[PDB]
């Protein structure tokens, strides 16, 4: 089997994408946000306190008669910014752009954090790293990808998120007419959980080439690329008046500059952010202050290739027995 769905920008800025998945029996429609960089597929629902929803659809299991709960299981989630989320759990059928698979555990939402409410874009979100680090307690759950690997013509996946512009989610099969020349393919480590691997070094803008190791994970949960502090530094020395703001939360740039590109190494291969990318647009409304979307990972403890990196490539997530990531320009 395979699937196919489009993913669309929440907004002007791509902070975030959302795909549309079917839960339930006869099919509701969440716009769920796809993340490799967790593994719980979590839901607002007819469960989630009401005064913590504003916007979102939510999934009510009462009304599928495909839902069953999981009896006594549990799920508490905390990402990378501060948000959470928590609540009980259901399996049911979920289907990705016309991919099937039953008995998935969909993880309904009693509390979500302010972030979430004040999203109304985001209906949950859709774990795709390694069911390691599913949260369920007392029987950690399965990610849709695992539970349908068996099913796929080949198990894996591709992200083809578009800058300003839809993209696509397959799984199963790689698109050979979405991107251009090869697919570079690189090593993954999976024993933090994540699609984590290992850049062979960058440029800025057309300057020389560094190569050095650069371990950081793929991310499509996460909005900007979080590099080391050193990258960091070499990229916005290259932009006039960038600076690095305490109270903002990281290097801003004038609006009125034409940032450079960044290049980061795939082995020998390279794939290229153009500047445009980078642009995250005013700090506050009106402001002539523009955020970076390259920003230090020395807060973080881990570097995070996140949408500006990955939108400007075709990403092959493989989850064959020996896992590896695939990237190619397009």
């Amino acid at each position: 089997s395979t699937g196919s769905a489009t993913t669309t920008p929440i907004d002007s800025l791509d902070d975030a994408y959302i795909t549309p998945v079917q839960i339930g029996t006869p099919a509701q429609t969440l716009n769920l946000d796809f993340d490799t960089g967790s593994s719980d597929l979590w839901v607002f629902s007819s469960e989630t306190t009401a005064s913590e929803v504003d916007g979102q659809t939510i999934y009510t299991p009462s009304k599928s008669t495909t839902a069953k709960l999981l009896s006594g299981a549990t799920w508490s989630i905390s990402y990378g910014d501060g948000s959470s989320s928590s609540g009980d759990v259901y399996t049911d059928t979920v289907s990705v752009g016309g991919l099937t698979v039953t008995g998935q555990a969909v993880e309904s939402a009693k509390k979500v954090s302010s972030s979430f409410t004040e999203d109304s874009t985001i209906d949950g979100l859709l774990g795709l790293a390694f069911s390691t680090l599913n949260t369920v307690s007392p029987t950690q759950q399965k990610t849709f990808f695992d539970n349908a690997k068996a099913s796929l013509d080949s198990p894996v996946f591709t992200a083809d998120l578009g800058y300003h512009a839809p993209g696509t989610y397959n799984f199963g099969f790689i698109d050979t007419t979405a991107y251009t020349g090869s697919i570079t393919y690189t090593a993954v480590s999976t024993k933090q959980g994540f699609w984590e691997w290992t850049s062979t070094g960058y440029a800025v803008g057309s300057g020389t080439f560094k190569s050095t190791s650069i371990d950081g994970i793929a991310d499509t949960g996460t909005t900007l690329l979080y590099l080391p502090a050193t990258v960091v530094s070499a990229y916005w020395a290259q932009v006039s008046g960038a600076k690095s703001s305490s109270s903002v939360g990281g290097y801003v740039f004038p609006c009125s500059a034409t940032l450079p590109s960044f290049t980061f190494g795939v082995g020998s291969a390279r794939i290229v952010i153009p500047g445009d990318y980078i642009d995250f647009g005013p700090i506050s409304t009106g402001s002539s202050s523009c955020f970076g979307g390259i920003q230090s990972s020395a807060g973080i403890g881990i570097n995070i290739f996140g949408d500006v990196a990955l939108k400007a490539a075709f990403v092959v997530f493989n989850g064959a027995t020996t896992p590896t990531l695939g990237f190619a320009s397009k």
